[PDB]
Protein backbone atom coordinates (compact mmCIF):
# COMPACT_ATOMS: atom_id res chain seq x y z
CA UNK A 1 0.00 0.00 0.00
CA UNK A 2 2.16 2.72 1.36
CA UNK A 3 5.15 1.63 -0.79
CA UNK A 4 3.30 0.99 -4.14
CA UNK A 5 1.23 4.70 -3.34
CA UNK A 6 4.74 6.32 -3.02
CA UNK A 7 6.00 4.29 -6.35
CA UNK A 8 2.75 4.99 -8.14
CA UNK A 9 3.03 9.25 -7.52
CA UNK A 10 7.03 8.96 -8.05
CA UNK A 11 6.06 7.49 -11.07
CA UNK A 12 3.45 9.66 -12.61
CA UNK A 13 5.93 12.88 -11.86
CA UNK A 14 8.19 11.32 -13.77
CA UNK A 15 5.98 11.12 -16.92
CA UNK A 16 4.55 14.49 -16.44
CA UNK A 17 8.02 15.71 -16.24
CA UNK A 18 9.12 14.28 -19.60
CA UNK A 19 5.44 15.34 -20.90
CA UNK A 20 6.15 19.20 -20.39
CA UNK A 21 10.35 18.62 -21.58
CA UNK A 22 8.98 16.73 -24.88
CA UNK A 23 6.39 18.74 -25.82
CA UNK A 24 8.61 22.22 -25.21
CA UNK A 25 11.43 21.18 -26.81
CA UNK A 26 10.72 19.22 -29.13
CA UNK A 27 7.57 20.35 -30.16
CA UNK A 28 5.54 17.32 -29.62
CA UNK A 29 1.51 16.88 -28.68
CA UNK A 30 1.33 16.31 -24.63
CA UNK A 31 -0.21 12.85 -25.89
CA UNK A 32 2.48 11.82 -28.07
CA UNK A 33 4.98 13.72 -25.49
CA UNK A 34 3.67 11.15 -22.74
CA UNK A 35 3.88 8.19 -25.11
CA UNK A 36 7.15 8.81 -26.04
CA UNK A 37 8.31 9.24 -22.24
CA UNK A 38 6.27 5.66 -21.34
CA UNK A 39 7.94 3.95 -24.34
CA UNK A 40 11.44 5.25 -23.42
CA UNK A 41 11.49 4.58 -19.64
CA UNK A 42 10.18 1.16 -20.03
CA UNK A 43 13.17 0.28 -22.96
CA UNK A 44 10.70 -0.26 -25.37
CA UNK A 45 11.72 2.25 -28.06
CA UNK A 46 9.85 1.78 -31.15
CA UNK A 47 11.47 4.61 -32.28
CA UNK A 48 8.12 6.15 -34.30
CA UNK A 49 9.31 9.73 -32.40
CA UNK A 50 12.82 10.38 -31.09
CA UNK A 51 14.71 13.71 -30.57
CA UNK A 52 15.61 15.51 -33.12
CA UNK A 53 17.53 18.19 -31.19
CA UNK A 54 20.66 17.84 -29.28
CA UNK A 55 19.15 19.27 -26.55
CA UNK A 56 16.42 16.46 -26.49
CA UNK A 57 19.15 13.70 -27.00
CA UNK A 58 21.21 15.07 -24.11
CA UNK A 59 17.82 15.31 -21.55
CA UNK A 60 16.94 11.88 -23.00
CA UNK A 61 20.30 10.26 -21.81
CA UNK A 62 19.44 11.80 -18.25
CA UNK A 63 16.12 11.18 -18.17
CA UNK A 64 16.83 7.18 -19.04
CA UNK A 65 19.29 6.56 -16.67
CA UNK A 66 17.28 8.50 -13.52
CA UNK A 67 14.06 7.48 -14.97
CA UNK A 68 14.79 3.56 -15.34
CA UNK A 69 15.17 2.57 -11.95
CA UNK A 70 11.91 3.84 -10.51
CA UNK A 71 10.52 2.84 -13.23
CA UNK A 72 10.85 -0.41 -13.10
CA UNK A 73 10.56 -0.62 -9.18
CA UNK A 74 6.68 0.29 -9.98
CA UNK A 75 6.23 -2.32 -12.42
CA UNK A 76 7.81 -4.53 -9.77
CA UNK A 77 6.23 -3.47 -7.23
CA UNK A 78 2.94 -3.44 -8.81
CA UNK A 79 3.60 -7.17 -10.14
CA UNK A 80 4.25 -8.78 -6.98
CA UNK A 81 2.28 -6.52 -4.62
CA UNK A 82 -0.81 -6.18 -6.26
CA UNK A 83 -1.48 -8.30 -9.31
CA UNK A 84 0.28 -11.60 -7.29
CA UNK A 85 -1.87 -11.61 -4.46
CA UNK A 86 -4.79 -11.55 -6.98
CA UNK A 87 -4.06 -14.35 -9.33
CA UNK A 88 -3.76 -16.49 -6.45
CA UNK A 89 -7.19 -15.59 -4.80
CA UNK A 90 -8.85 -16.04 -7.89
CA UNK A 91 -7.12 -19.75 -7.73
CA UNK A 92 -9.11 -20.69 -4.67
CA UNK A 93 -12.40 -22.25 -5.63
CA UNK B 1 3.99 -27.33 -12.79
CA UNK B 2 1.33 -25.60 -11.21
CA UNK B 3 3.00 -22.41 -10.86
CA UNK B 4 4.51 -22.59 -14.52
CA UNK B 5 0.90 -24.04 -15.66
CA UNK B 6 -0.60 -20.56 -14.29
CA UNK B 7 1.59 -18.58 -15.72
CA UNK B 8 1.56 -20.17 -19.07
CA UNK B 9 -2.37 -19.15 -18.86
CA UNK B 10 -1.86 -15.99 -17.76
CA UNK B 11 0.40 -15.31 -20.65
CA UNK B 12 -1.50 -16.97 -23.06
CA UNK B 13 -4.63 -14.94 -22.29
CA UNK B 14 -2.36 -11.67 -22.07
CA UNK B 15 -1.87 -11.85 -26.04
CA UNK B 16 -4.98 -12.79 -26.99
CA UNK B 17 -6.55 -9.43 -25.56
CA UNK B 18 -3.57 -7.84 -27.39
CA UNK B 19 -4.28 -9.55 -30.79
CA UNK B 20 -8.30 -8.46 -30.37
CA UNK B 21 -7.28 -4.77 -29.93
CA UNK B 22 -4.74 -4.19 -32.49
CA UNK B 23 -6.59 -5.74 -34.96
CA UNK B 24 -9.80 -4.18 -34.16
CA UNK B 25 -8.40 -0.35 -33.37
CA UNK B 26 -5.68 -0.39 -35.56
CA UNK B 27 -6.45 -2.55 -37.87
CA UNK B 28 -4.03 -5.14 -38.25
CA UNK B 29 -4.57 -8.54 -39.67
CA UNK B 30 -4.81 -10.87 -36.51
CA UNK B 31 -1.19 -12.47 -36.90
CA UNK B 32 0.50 -9.06 -37.18
CA UNK B 33 -1.48 -8.12 -33.99
CA UNK B 34 -0.45 -10.67 -32.38
CA UNK B 35 3.14 -9.95 -33.21
CA UNK B 36 2.91 -6.05 -31.80
CA UNK B 37 1.73 -7.37 -28.76
CA UNK B 38 4.89 -9.73 -28.04
CA UNK B 39 7.42 -7.67 -29.48
CA UNK B 40 5.69 -5.32 -27.15
CA UNK B 41 5.58 -6.89 -23.78
CA UNK B 42 9.37 -7.86 -23.95
CA UNK B 43 10.32 -4.90 -24.89
CA UNK B 44 12.06 -5.65 -28.34
CA UNK B 45 10.34 -2.69 -29.55
CA UNK B 46 11.46 -2.93 -32.83
CA UNK B 47 8.78 -0.49 -34.51
CA UNK B 48 7.98 -2.01 -37.63
CA UNK B 49 4.49 -1.39 -36.78
CA UNK B 50 2.92 1.19 -34.02
CA UNK B 51 0.15 2.92 -32.72
CA UNK B 52 -0.83 5.41 -34.93
CA UNK B 53 -4.69 6.41 -32.83
CA UNK B 54 -4.71 8.07 -29.97
CA UNK B 55 -6.53 5.63 -28.57
CA UNK B 56 -4.08 2.28 -29.35
CA UNK B 57 -0.94 4.81 -27.74
CA UNK B 58 -3.17 5.27 -24.62
CA UNK B 59 -4.09 1.59 -24.53
CA UNK B 60 -0.79 0.48 -25.28
CA UNK B 61 0.84 2.67 -22.02
CA UNK B 62 -1.82 0.35 -19.74
CA UNK B 63 -0.92 -2.80 -21.69
CA UNK B 64 2.81 -2.21 -21.58
CA UNK B 65 2.78 -1.74 -17.40
CA UNK B 66 0.69 -4.34 -16.75
CA UNK B 67 1.73 -7.20 -19.24
CA UNK B 68 5.23 -6.52 -18.94
CA UNK B 69 5.42 -8.50 -15.30
CA UNK B 70 3.69 -11.82 -15.74
CA UNK B 71 5.59 -12.11 -19.38
CA UNK B 72 8.76 -11.67 -17.78
CA UNK B 73 7.79 -13.72 -15.15
CA UNK B 74 6.47 -16.71 -17.64
CA UNK B 75 10.25 -16.39 -19.13
CA UNK B 76 11.87 -16.55 -16.07
CA UNK B 77 9.92 -19.49 -14.38
CA UNK B 78 10.25 -20.98 -18.10
CA UNK B 79 14.13 -20.51 -17.94
CA UNK B 80 14.72 -21.60 -14.20
CA UNK B 81 12.57 -24.31 -13.47
CA UNK B 82 12.13 -25.89 -17.17
CA UNK B 83 15.28 -25.01 -19.29
CA UNK B 84 17.67 -25.22 -16.54
CA UNK B 85 17.23 -28.74 -14.77
CA UNK B 86 17.03 -30.30 -18.68
CA UNK B 87 20.69 -28.62 -19.66
CA UNK B 88 22.05 -29.53 -16.70
CA UNK B 89 19.78 -33.78 -17.00
CA UNK B 90 22.15 -33.38 -20.80
CA UNK B 91 25.32 -32.74 -18.59
CA UNK B 92 25.16 -35.99 -16.69
CA UNK B 93 27.35 -38.25 -19.37
CA UNK C 1 34.10 -21.46 -15.27
CA UNK C 2 32.28 -24.78 -16.12
CA UNK C 3 28.66 -22.35 -15.40
CA UNK C 4 30.21 -19.82 -17.49
CA UNK C 5 31.21 -21.92 -20.05
CA UNK C 6 28.70 -24.04 -20.44
CA UNK C 7 26.25 -20.67 -20.63
CA UNK C 8 28.88 -19.55 -23.43
CA UNK C 9 27.95 -22.58 -25.48
CA UNK C 10 24.59 -22.31 -25.26
CA UNK C 11 24.75 -19.01 -26.41
CA UNK C 12 26.80 -19.19 -29.08
CA UNK C 13 24.70 -22.85 -30.27
CA UNK C 14 21.44 -20.13 -29.98
CA UNK C 15 22.93 -17.60 -32.11
CA UNK C 16 24.28 -20.03 -34.21
CA UNK C 17 20.55 -21.15 -34.62
CA UNK C 18 19.02 -17.70 -35.31
CA UNK C 19 22.03 -16.89 -38.22
CA UNK C 20 20.83 -20.44 -40.01
CA UNK C 21 17.18 -19.27 -39.60
CA UNK C 22 17.33 -15.85 -40.94
CA UNK C 23 19.18 -16.21 -43.90
CA UNK C 24 17.26 -18.97 -45.08
CA UNK C 25 13.74 -17.90 -44.46
CA UNK C 26 14.20 -14.07 -44.69
CA UNK C 27 16.87 -14.05 -47.28
CA UNK C 28 19.56 -11.95 -44.85
CA UNK C 29 23.42 -12.28 -45.31
CA UNK C 30 24.48 -14.63 -42.35
CA UNK C 31 26.16 -11.45 -41.11
CA UNK C 32 23.11 -9.43 -40.85
CA UNK C 33 20.55 -12.42 -39.42
CA UNK C 34 23.42 -12.86 -36.66
CA UNK C 35 23.44 -9.15 -36.55
CA UNK C 36 19.27 -9.15 -36.15
CA UNK C 37 19.78 -12.56 -33.57
CA UNK C 38 21.87 -10.77 -30.94
CA UNK C 39 19.70 -7.46 -31.14
CA UNK C 40 16.69 -9.66 -31.05
CA UNK C 41 17.64 -11.76 -28.07
CA UNK C 42 19.20 -8.47 -26.08
CA UNK C 43 15.95 -7.05 -26.58
CA UNK C 44 17.07 -3.37 -28.22
CA UNK C 45 15.72 -3.93 -31.30
CA UNK C 46 16.40 -1.21 -33.78
CA UNK C 47 14.24 -2.49 -36.24
CA UNK C 48 16.89 -1.69 -39.34
CA UNK C 49 16.14 -5.62 -39.60
CA UNK C 50 12.89 -7.27 -39.32
CA UNK C 51 10.92 -10.35 -40.20
CA UNK C 52 8.82 -9.52 -43.45
CA UNK C 53 7.11 -13.46 -43.94
CA UNK C 54 4.51 -14.84 -41.13
CA UNK C 55 7.09 -17.80 -40.72
CA UNK C 56 9.95 -15.03 -39.84
CA UNK C 57 7.47 -13.31 -37.69
CA UNK C 58 5.93 -17.10 -35.74
CA UNK C 59 9.57 -18.46 -35.09
CA UNK C 60 10.51 -14.75 -33.66
CA UNK C 61 7.88 -14.83 -31.38
CA UNK C 62 9.18 -18.11 -30.25
CA UNK C 63 13.03 -17.33 -30.59
CA UNK C 64 12.79 -14.78 -28.17
CA UNK C 65 10.50 -16.29 -25.34
CA UNK C 66 13.20 -19.62 -25.79
CA UNK C 67 16.44 -17.26 -26.31
CA UNK C 68 16.27 -14.11 -23.78
CA UNK C 69 16.43 -16.48 -20.61
CA UNK C 70 19.34 -18.22 -21.61
CA UNK C 71 21.37 -15.34 -23.33
CA UNK C 72 20.87 -12.53 -20.14
CA UNK C 73 21.88 -15.36 -17.97
CA UNK C 74 25.06 -15.65 -20.17
CA UNK C 75 25.24 -11.56 -19.50
CA UNK C 76 24.61 -11.84 -16.43
CA UNK C 77 27.25 -14.68 -14.83
CA UNK C 78 29.50 -13.13 -17.35
CA UNK C 79 29.52 -9.86 -15.51
CA UNK C 80 28.75 -11.20 -12.25
CA UNK C 81 31.76 -13.95 -12.40
CA UNK C 82 34.11 -12.32 -15.00
CA UNK C 83 33.79 -9.22 -14.88
CA UNK C 84 33.21 -8.07 -11.43
CA UNK C 85 36.47 -9.89 -9.71
CA UNK C 86 38.87 -8.52 -12.65
CA UNK C 87 37.50 -5.17 -11.68
CA UNK C 88 38.60 -5.86 -7.81
CA UNK C 89 40.95 -6.99 -8.56
CA UNK C 90 42.47 -3.80 -10.23
CA UNK C 91 41.21 -1.79 -7.67
CA UNK C 92 43.65 -2.72 -5.02
CA UNK C 93 47.08 -0.57 -5.76
CA UNK D 1 30.17 5.93 -2.14
CA UNK D 2 32.56 3.99 -3.23
CA UNK D 3 30.83 1.47 -5.11
CA UNK D 4 29.03 3.93 -6.89
CA UNK D 5 32.28 6.09 -7.52
CA UNK D 6 33.53 2.84 -9.10
CA UNK D 7 30.50 1.88 -11.17
CA UNK D 8 30.25 5.74 -12.36
CA UNK D 9 33.51 5.55 -13.46
CA UNK D 10 33.09 2.18 -15.39
CA UNK D 11 30.19 3.38 -17.19
CA UNK D 12 31.81 6.92 -18.29
CA UNK D 13 34.79 4.93 -19.47
CA UNK D 14 32.63 2.46 -21.60
CA UNK D 15 30.23 5.89 -22.97
CA UNK D 16 33.74 7.10 -23.76
CA UNK D 17 34.81 4.27 -26.01
CA UNK D 18 31.68 4.19 -27.70
CA UNK D 19 32.07 7.43 -28.61
CA UNK D 20 34.96 7.33 -29.81
CA UNK D 21 34.08 4.06 -31.79
CA UNK D 22 30.79 5.28 -33.62
CA UNK D 23 32.09 8.62 -34.69
CA UNK D 24 35.66 7.11 -36.20
CA UNK D 25 33.49 4.26 -38.11
CA UNK D 26 30.14 5.31 -38.55
CA UNK D 27 31.34 8.96 -39.06
CA UNK D 28 28.51 10.26 -36.79
CA UNK D 29 28.88 13.54 -34.72
CA UNK D 30 30.48 12.73 -31.07
CA UNK D 31 27.15 13.77 -29.73
CA UNK D 32 25.22 11.35 -31.92
CA UNK D 33 27.82 8.78 -31.39
CA UNK D 34 27.62 8.69 -27.25
CA UNK D 35 23.58 9.29 -28.05
CA UNK D 36 23.23 5.95 -30.42
CA UNK D 37 25.97 4.04 -27.42
CA UNK D 38 23.62 5.39 -24.90
CA UNK D 39 20.19 4.06 -26.41
CA UNK D 40 22.00 0.51 -27.14
CA UNK D 41 23.74 -0.30 -23.54
CA UNK D 42 20.10 0.66 -21.40
CA UNK D 43 18.67 -1.49 -24.41
CA UNK D 44 16.24 1.28 -25.53
CA UNK D 45 17.05 0.98 -29.21
CA UNK D 46 14.92 3.79 -31.33
CA UNK D 47 16.88 2.93 -34.53
CA UNK D 48 17.01 6.44 -35.20
CA UNK D 49 20.43 5.53 -35.99
CA UNK D 50 22.10 2.28 -36.88
CA UNK D 51 25.54 0.53 -38.02
CA UNK D 52 25.63 0.32 -41.65
CA UNK D 53 29.11 -1.00 -42.24
CA UNK D 54 30.15 -4.55 -41.06
CA UNK D 55 32.33 -3.65 -39.01
CA UNK D 56 30.28 -1.26 -36.58
CA UNK D 57 27.77 -4.26 -36.79
CA UNK D 58 30.62 -6.82 -35.35
CA UNK D 59 31.87 -4.61 -32.45
CA UNK D 60 28.19 -3.38 -31.81
CA UNK D 61 27.29 -7.26 -30.48
CA UNK D 62 30.62 -7.51 -28.38
CA UNK D 63 29.75 -3.79 -27.34
CA UNK D 64 26.51 -4.83 -26.10
CA UNK D 65 27.48 -8.58 -23.88
CA UNK D 66 30.17 -6.79 -22.41
CA UNK D 67 28.14 -2.76 -21.58
CA UNK D 68 24.66 -3.99 -20.69
CA UNK D 69 26.02 -6.37 -17.43
CA UNK D 70 28.05 -2.98 -16.20
CA UNK D 71 25.13 -0.36 -17.37
CA UNK D 72 22.21 -1.96 -15.60
CA UNK D 73 24.36 -2.83 -12.77
CA UNK D 74 25.37 1.11 -12.46
CA UNK D 75 22.03 2.17 -12.95
CA UNK D 76 20.49 -0.39 -10.37
CA UNK D 77 23.15 0.97 -7.42
CA UNK D 78 22.08 4.74 -8.45
CA UNK D 79 18.15 3.78 -7.22
CA UNK D 80 19.36 1.46 -5.05
CA UNK D 81 21.81 2.61 -2.94
CA UNK D 82 21.26 6.96 -3.66
CA UNK D 83 17.63 7.64 -4.76
CA UNK D 84 16.11 4.97 -2.29
CA UNK D 85 17.36 6.67 1.08
CA UNK D 86 16.65 10.43 -0.93
CA UNK D 87 12.85 9.36 -1.50
CA UNK D 88 12.30 8.01 2.25
CA UNK D 89 14.22 10.88 3.50
CA UNK D 90 12.01 13.48 2.12
CA UNK D 91 9.12 11.24 3.44
CA UNK D 92 10.25 12.31 6.96
CA UNK D 93 7.48 15.56 7.90
K1 LIG E 1 14.08 -2.24 -26.67
K1 LIG F 1 13.57 -0.81 -29.88
K1 LIG G 1 13.02 0.73 -33.32
K1 LIG H 1 14.53 -3.50 -23.86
Amino acid sequence: DKEFQVLFVLTILTLISGTIFYSTVEGLRPIDALWFSVVTLTTVGYGDFSPQTDFGKIFTILYIFIGIGLVFGFIHKLAVNVQLPSILSNLVP
